[PDB]
């Protein structure tokens, strides 16, 4: 993996500056369009959170079409030596969404910038507000169903021993207290630890140290199977780059999420 095969998954703001003028990074930023054009890190390449999504009902947490995926990584600079560093504003939730999709394209050497923009700011790191040049015309792509679960496999897969579910909204949802599909509460058997308990506000939204113990606490465990989600699959973005970052094996994103799963015929709830 080049200047950064050195490094974990999770890297720190200090790692990312020594290497920003690395020939084979791609840095993605998905703040939002006034963020980066106010000042993202040099090099960023811009990423509209939107455009992670299909963004189409019924299930608009799922992934972009082959089309707008190819396009996007093409602008990107897609390309076989290729290795991603992905930051947010927010903590890592579109950030680690934008890291399943780098599953979901087969890419394999990417890696988190912990605490994102939050962290790089209250360091006083370099800001640019100049534009890289965009790549090239979109990249045939080789798409993988590996990282994700649908609807159907999470049916099968309910009340196992092996699995985890690991519902990363908040616990009024969770326990069906704040409704926001035609049914309330969890996928059953599902254990909660909202998106935004992962993180440490008194470390610009790192990930907390402690993280481990915690998710130990509620039984996700690496033995286990992981599947996690929210409303969208956009704050479960965070919790899935989370499992993987500490080594978990088996992870997959429900793309479907509560925004489907609370509105399906199907779908058993429980609260």
């Amino acid at each position: 993996m080049d200047d950064f095969a050195s490094l974990p998954l999770v890297i720190e703001p200090a790692d990312l500056q020594a290497r920003l003028s690395a020939p084979e990074l791609i840095l993605v930023d998905l703040t939002s369009a006034a963020r980066y054009a106010e000042g993202h890190i040099p090099g960023a390449r811009f990423v509209d959170p939107k455009r992670t999504q299909l963004g189409q009902p019924p299930a608009p947490g799922l992934q972009p079409p082959r089309e707008q995926l190819e396009s996007l990584f093409g602008e990107l600079g897609h390309r076989p030596e290729a290795v991603y560093v992905v930051y947010d504003d927010e903590g890592g939730g579109w950030a680690g969404r934008f890291i399943w999709l780098l599953d979901v394209i087969g890419q394999q050497r990417y890696h988190y910038l912990n605490g994102g923009l939050t962290a790089w700011l209250a360091e006083d790191r370099p800001l640019s507000r100049e534009l890289p040049a965009p790549a090239g015309g979109p990249v045939a792509l080789s798409l993988h169903d590996e990282p994700t679960a649908s609807r159907d496999y999470l049916l099968g897969r309910l009340g196992a021993a092996d699995l985890a579910i690991w519902d990363a909204r908040s616990p009024q949802e969770y326990r069906g207290e704040k409704v926001l599909a035609a049914k309330g509460g969890h996928i059953p058997g599902a254990v909660n630890f909202e998106w935004t308990a992962a993180m440490d506000p008194s470390r610009a939204l790192r990930i907390r140290t402690d993280i481990a113990g915690r998710l130990e606490e509620l039984g996700i465990t690496p033995d286990k199977e992981i599947v996690t989600h929210c409303q969208t699959h956009h704050r479960s973005g965070l919790t899935y780059l989370i499992a993987k970052a500490l080594g978990y094996p088996r992870v997959k994103g429900y793309a479907g999420s509560w925004g489907e799963w609370g509105n399906h015929p199907d779908t058993p709830v429980e609260l």
